[PDB]
DNA sequence: GTCGCGCGCAATAAACC
DNA sequence: ACGGTTTATCGCGCGCG
């Protein structure tokens, strides 16, 4: 599974403390979004990100938890 | 292309008789978002119609003249 | 409940059984139509307004 | 009907049985009264349902 | 066994003013 | 040398085995 490595390393190439949504990982990632807010939510509980709420939800890399 | 291939697989149903998005998705092999965004169409263009629930349910458009 | 509240109002100052839309909820109320129907839609699951299917949709005070 | 009736009487699942409804009609209900203010949501696993009084 | 989901929604077309 | 902005059931939050 390859598709969580992909995520991190945009979100890391994105800046510092940057967020996105959803449907733009899933436009330039070139992967539908079904299999991406399936992950994003797999990367939040195994705490690598972290989830700002809105609509739709940004997601940006975990700083704060251990 | 898309679209034939959901109403010849509606054919082989018995009239009377409908489907999910859900169920077409599985037997066409192709994804859910493709799938309702094409039933979509077909009932807005008269050539199917649409029992709305939960999911909704697909058949052949139904004449009411 | 402050967005629900103009657009309940207004919907009372309106006529007792009348009806409108989201895109006239939007210019009298200076409000994007995006946020109107985020307050529409809300409402009617929660059966304070009465919504009729339609182009676009209208909306009225339910019971 | 439902809706009168999941007022008188936990979790969706425990309500499966007290009233002989499947648990996608219960948690429907569920998640429309608490959107209607009426219920609140407990973190359980499965969450737990009480009414907010 | 969390799940309530109805979702098609624009990497659009068409319509408006 | 040139139609920008809004609509559409357009509300969408959806990840669901």
């Amino acid at each position: 599974s390859h598709m969580e490595q992909r995520i991190l390393k945009f979100l890391e190439e994105l800046g510092e403390g940057k967020a996105t949504t959803a449907h733009d990982l899933s436009g330039k990632l070139g992967t539908p979004k079904k299999e991406i807010n399936r992950v994003l939510y797999s990367l939040a509980k195994k705490g690598k990100l972290q989830k700002e709420a809105g609509t739709p939800p940004l997601w940006k890399i975990a700083v704060s938890t251990q």
